[PDB]
């Protein structure tokens, strides 16, 4: 079926690969690396430009060469949990040698019998890597744990050090404006730990003309006076009738701060709750300035909004699954799959704007906290359903005729993600055709010193939901089709390739983060697994084996994981040390560096 | 059927009054208001003895005429929650009765049939139900959350509000011993704002024999000397090699006190855990000085013994099941099922001393814990069930044949374990058969001028979960047979008098808790909530009404409301507020205080 799939896959990404044997050699050697830019201006990596032949030493092995210890300094130790996530699971295949080996000798017709059984081969190898999963994830949690512990003790001073969020300030006033009266409360309640307070500002409006004011003095030379009016009256009502409940403070240490950061303060929590305050380009200041007590019916709507979505999203399965020269018009419902679900990270940003997280980096896993909640009723059992539903003891027929008809959609459609994927990431085609374009344009606007450059973040957005999509997928299609496996190792064999290149290569990261993401996957993966053994249930459950002793210890294993690793290591990482605070204290303290850490600009 | 048993019940429990009017006069006089004892030696309460003539205003209305504003300062909060608990429920049926005057109105034969459907009266007045209960312990979550804030901004001065306790540090030893290792890191860790650290024993064989010495001492007029002997070389021993891995530490103020206890220290939260200490009479010792890394797994195996539990306490079940004069043979089982259960309180002990929980206020909780999830499914869905099991559209008829049935039994058993179970606690036989038992006795040790006394602690061991048993038959058979609730009605009605009397007549607390079951007990009786409405789809799953719009609305209800509740009270509670500590502060701190208030004696 889909050979003509790994026909053309291979044809085009060796000639994308191809592109790449032609890019390293040009004028745009500047836009290439374009990482170490931010290291010095000129600086692209030093200029013999690495080129071998191929040059496998140049980028496949000097991404080999070089390894994680230099991953954490070059980059931030985000992208160090990225690439070590990739790892984990990497071995969470490579250790799947041994399951599909054997299945794959064992591997209308013949097909499978009750009395056979083949699940102490079958069933035997889930267990072999589930429990070598539970190994790597657990390893490895551990792993990055001293990472982050290692990137925490070793970190230079910030201002997020010092900095404490507080949300909800007391709503009335007794007498003073809030400036004053907050800082008062917090002399009478410390012992000169405190510096000084920054308010909060609804600013959003001379916010709205503030970037376009950004662009309205660079318009100069293509209007740069109008928007000083709604720099004035507007922001003076804003600033006199509307600045919120919430604020920012800080602390004379490091300790006082994050122990600030951890406790309650009043009697009653609905008042002055406080979060650890991320770095501005952490934090969002927009979704900021919003009340929690809307923040509840927030979450209620818009975790309503998400049922819309799903059964709102159901049509465009159904559309594809029906369709499983006629594999072009598999083709089309395929990519149109893709770009269907590649707004998601979009339509999912949307919501994570709204939803009242105060930090980015801990609403982006909101936003895969969608995505993996989305895609697990529509993208697999959505799709597996979809070839159940079509093409109809009977009902076990049915089972085991849709298992192998979308499992070979399912390795199909992670070919076509996986193979073509990584090869447009590879060359990078709008970074290539934006030189041409915007070097021809961006010149006539006396930008020609400045290009647009900075490629973009590492965008976890577009990275870890379309690596929890595969996730799934390899599981739950793992003990029913293990070539999958065979196809799902390829994925990362070759991803943890050419992202780690990418991570040497192009993105700087807009994130300072320090694995807020990994503890969130890292319940994710588990809860992946967990789907694969209640659908694995679901495959056996026609089967008809011995079931005892084989779901029941699987779901109290995985359940007795969940509570242990929560408990042990989740709050471990959820907040920052306070030992580390007072053992990091390079004995360089400051003050004014603080102040003009935020400023309403 | 059963009013045989209202007869007998009426006329025992008025011949148990009767014994309470030949009560209070007496030589006894001492022993039956043993409370103020606690105030002064000999005060029993003004001299009059408080008679009238069935003493109405005397025990009765002067618990109505004294009310909730001194049953902070005459006793614990602690009681206090427990009342305004019993109060809150109060209200909780005192509503239905709009529910039962409506169901009594519509109230082999007619029965109930599909098309009338009777679930705008039925579920309409459980949705009327359910509202007032979410309007009942709303109002009264926030009441008594005041009224706690209240008792801790007007408490004096103890140790635990510079107490913190310390559970796992440093196993390896790095130079020198544990004391001055773990104040040195204080020292390093804080400026001077730590006091001094007690270390942690293993005492508990010397404690074996000191308890048991503080009888050997008492034994000399009846072995004074050998213990000295286990006091020696076991003691010293255990102190040279076995001081575990806690601690507990003191601090300058209360705010660094309470700060320290909210946050982690480490970097590896599997070190330096915290949690606030509770008082030296709060926690427990023996239970203390154990390791984390252990309580998982015995939470594990705790948690494996209760399924044992269950499904070995099925068998007394079956065998009062079956049964539903010849009615004095239902008693045998009935009062089996009560002395049966009546253990419960002593093994969920037994498990409540082994569970790892470091403070018998916060273990308490946890044994109810086990209580109420051990009785849903056995003194509900199994004597349900063993109704539903035994004298068998044929579903629907058993389902509809045992609900009565079950319901006249659970209604007779709420009756017996109400009606007559009052009426012991009222007149106390075991204190007054003590009190010439061992007056007789205890005058011959030469102990006469020291009675026992001490009623004992109000013991919620024996309280909260007797409480919750009903708490389930009340929600869970009010809709199917509301005349229960007229019944369980004349429960709370009762109860809230005798119990009130006794709050104020022998119990002095064991506890200064200020209201740490109330959170537990509160997501108890949503919990229980939850039951009626799934188990209410049960009952009208087979009448087949329109349930989307009933049965889902319920479902999310309870939801949202245990997230917003959770989120919005429980953390409040669970610690302690800092600005109650600062803003308390009644500036005369002392040192030498807390030193004694634990030490190992």
């Amino acid at each position: 079926f889909g050979s003509f799939l790994v026909s053309l896959g291979t044809s085009f990404v060796i000639f994308v690969i191809l592109m790449l044997l032609f890019t390293w050699l040009s004028r745009k050697s500047g836009n290439a690396p374009i990482y170490y830019p931010n290291r010095i201006l000129k600086g692209l990596e030093p200029w013999e430009g690495t080129s071998l032949t191929r040059n496998p030493f140049a980028w496949m092995r000097e991404a080999l060469t070089s390894s994680e210890q230099d991953v954490v300094n070059l980059s931030g130790v985000d992208t160090a949990v990225h690439f070590v996530f990739l790892s984990t699971v990497l071995g969470i295949f490579a250790c799947s040698s041994l399951l599909l080996l054997p299945t794959l000798l064992p591997l209308s017709m013949a097909n499978i019998t009750k009395k056979s059984s083949r699940l102490w081969a079958f069933l035997g190898a889930v267990y072999w890597i589930s429990l070598v999963t539970y190994f790597f994830l657990w390893k490895a949690y551990k792993h990055v744990s001293s990472l982050r512990a290692q990137a925490l003790m070793s970190a230079d001073v910030k201002p997020e050090q010092f900095a404490i969020l507080v949300r909800d300030m007391p709503a009335p006033p007794d007498g003073q404006t809030q400036k004053e009266f907050i800082d008062s409360y917090f002399r009478e309640i410390y012992p000169e730990t405190f510096y000084r307070s920054l308010v909060a500002t609804e600013n959003s409006k001379v916010n709205k003309i503030w970037e376009k004011l950004e662009g309205y003095k660079k318009k100069l030379a293509r209007l740069i006076n109008e928007s000083v009016a709604k720099l004035e009256t507007e922001q003076k009502a804003v600033l006199a009738e509307k600045q919120q409940t919430a604020a920012v403070v800080f602390f004379t240490t490091r300790v006082a701060a994050a122990s600030a950061a951890q406790s309650l303060h009043c009697q009653m929590v609905d008042k002055w709750t406080v979060t650890e305050a991320p770095e501005p380009r952490q934090l969002l200041w927009q979704n900021l300035n919003i009340k929690l007590f809307s923040r509840i019916i927030r979450q209620y709507f818009i975790y309503f909004f998400v049922a819309v979505t799903i059964l709102f999203y159901m049509i465009p399965i159904a559309f594809v699954s029906a369709i499983t020269r006629t594999v072009l018009e598999s083709f089309l419902p395929q990519i149109a799959l893709i770009v269907f679900l590649a707004m998601l990270p979009k339509l999912l940003l949307f919501l994570s704007k709204a939803e009242g997280i105060p930090s980015q980096s801990h609403a982006i896993r909101a936003a895969s906290g969608k995505y993996f909640y989305f895609s697990v009723f529509n993208v697999f059992i959505g799709v597996t359903l979809a070839g159940t539903l079509f093409n109809t003891d009977m009902i076990i027929n049915l089972l085991a005729t849709s298992l192998p008809k979308s499992a070979t959609f399912f390795l199909t459609y992670v070919a076509l993600k996986f193979f073509i994927g990584y090869g447009l990431e590879l060359s990078r085609i709008i970074p290539l055709i934006i030189f041409h374009l915007k070097k021809k344009y961006l010149c006539k606007t006396e930008a020609e010193v400045k290009e647009a450059w900075y490629p973009g973040d590492l965008s976890y957005a577009t990275r870890v939901p379309g690596d929890m999509l595969i996730l799934t997928i390899t599981f739950c299609y793992s003990v029913i089709a293990p070539l999958i496996l065979i196809f799902g190792i390829t994925y990362f064999g070759l991803g943890w390739l050419v992202l780690r290149n990418q991570a040497l290569k192009v993105y700087v990261p807009s994130y300072e983060s320090y694995g807020r993401m990994w503890p969130h996957i890292h319940q994710r993966i588990l809860a992946a697994l967990f789907l694969f053994q209640v659908v694995m249930f679901g495959y056996l459950g026609a089967k008809t084996f011995f079931y005892t002793a084989l779901v029941i210890p699987l779901i109290i294993t995985s359940l007795i994981f969940g509570y242990v690793c929560r408990q042990k290591f989740y709050g471990g990482f959820e907040h920052t040390a306070l030992e580390v605070a007072c053992r990091e204290l390079k004995q360089s303290p400051d003050l004014e560096e603080i102040f003009r850490a935020y400023i309403p600009h």
